[PDB]
C-alpha cells in the first residue's frame, strides 16, 4: 500500500505553487489529491515548499505533538502553507472548503529510515 511518507506528500505538499491563488484552490485540491474519494475530509494543510525543506523540518526543533507523542518537530522558519476547512454547504461528494493563506511555522510528525514527516499536526 502507499507509505505513511508518499501520504504525506499527496496529503500535504504542494511544491508547483507558492501560493493559493484563488477562492478556489482548496476546492481543487481536496479533489485532485484524493481527499474527498470516501468523505469529507474537514480540514487540512497545503505546505507551498521544497520537499526537501520540509524533510529538513524532522531535524530541526523537537517538541511535543498536540496528542503528547514526542516524534514531533517545529521549523525554524515560517513556510508558505494553505488551511482548507470544510463550509456550511458541503455536503458528499461535493465537498466545499474555505481558503486561507498564511505564513506560519508547522510541526510535522517523524518517522523510520531516513527520517520523514508522515504526518502534519500543526501550524502555529
Amino acid at each position: 500500500k502507499e507509505t505513511a511518507a508518499a501520504k504525506f506528500e499527496r496529503q500535504h505538499m504542494d511544491s508547483s505553487t507558492s501560493a493559493a491563488s484563488s477562492s478556489n484552490y482548496c476546492n481543487q485540491m481536496m479533489k485532485s489529491r484524493n481527499l474527498t474519494k470516501d468523505r469529507c475530509k474537514p480540514v487540512n494543510t497545503f505546505v507551498h515548499e521544497s520537499l526537501a525543506d520540509v524533510q529538513a523540518v524532522c531535524s530541526q526543533k523537537n517538541v511535543a505533538c498536540k496528542n503528547g507523542q514526542t516524534n514531533c518537530y517545529q521549523s525554524y522558519s515560517t513556510m508558505s502553507i494553505t488551511d482548507c476547512r470544510e463550509t456550511g454547504s458541503s455536503k458528499y461528494p461535493n465537498c466545499a472548503y474555505k481558503t486561507t493563506q498564511a505564513n506560519k511555522h508547522i510541526i510535522v510528525a517523524c518517522e523510520g529510515n531516513p527520517y520523514v514527516p508522515v504526518h502534519f499536526d500543526a501550524s502555529v
